[PDB]
């Protein structure tokens, strides 16, 4: 009569244990899964710091030798033409030269 | 005395309970903390990707352009060849044609 | 699931408390019984003891009437063989004083 | 920590169980002196009846004797009256037969 009720007593008493083990342990590991995430959030952003960085420089020297090779065609254009007009400078004068040695025979 | 046993037991049930909730409480609250983290983690993951790749793309890119740069240069050298060997013929060929129109 | 342990619990405390009160009543309801019988067995001590005493009393008065009654019966027949023996004087008597008389004569 | 608490649900359970034995035992202790005093009060009620019934007894066998007693003095006093007269009759006639022989 009284010893059922202790019996069943003693049994609460072992499933409260339980579970205060169980979630004491439950919350220690989800702590120490928080600090390790931490540490890698850390580590990801000096990551992509080092990775902006490193893409400003290239793209620096891209940018330049874009236009460096823009500068290069532009010139070239301008070379190409001069030359052209070096070409009927020497047609008018090659034409008078050849009057001029006619002539004197 | 009676009164007494019923209040202790009241009591104690009581405060099992309200510990119960409150260790709940602190593990729903760390688990969203964790759910947090993952979603930032990932954002991040995906972010050092696409600066990998990025930085991959501009570096090729400038390869091209050095390359274009030095074929440039060769086009440059040969049509300034060709300028002064014009201008050599244009000075020449006009010193000329001026000791022609002094003689006549 | 441990509120149904700890009304189990409460119910055998009430029935303790109603085990403790039944036993106590019962306790002194039988300790008020033998003060109560143990005057009774002295007062009926004290009435033996007058009864005995009056019975002796009574019993003597018997005893002497008996003797004095017996000594009467005894009295009483001597004196009855008195009687004769004077008769039988008489009787001797009274035959000489007849002889006397009818000699004389 | 969890032994403990068995130990005491146990020990508290024994001294119940105790408590409950040496509450039963004063009882039977006292119901048992109860039947002896019953017995002696009854033993002493027979003793007070049959002392009333005897004293009752000698009493009237008492006024049997008083009444027996005085018939016997009434008649012893009748024999003594008689025996008187027979004593006065001897005396007389003894005289008279010293005197008759005295004369003759
Ligand atoms: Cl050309
Ligand atoms: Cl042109
Ligand atoms: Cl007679
Ligand atoms: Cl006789």
């Amino acid at each position: 009569g009284l010893s059922r009720v202790y019996s069943k007593l003693y049994k609460e008493a072992e499933k409260i244990k339980k579970w205060k083990v169980s979630t004491e342990a439950e919350l220690r590991q989800k702590e120490s899964k928080l600090q390790e995430n931490r540490k890698i959030i850390e580590a990801q952003r000096k990551a992509i710091q080092e990775l902006q960085f490193g893409n400003e420089k290239v793209s620096l020297k891209l940018e330049e030798g874009i236009q460096e090779n823009k500068d290069l065609i532009k010139e070239n254009n301008a070379t190409r033409h001069l030359c052209n007009l070096l070409k009927e400078t020497c047609a008018r004068s090659a034409e008078k030269t050849k009057k001029y040695e006619y002539e004197r025979e």
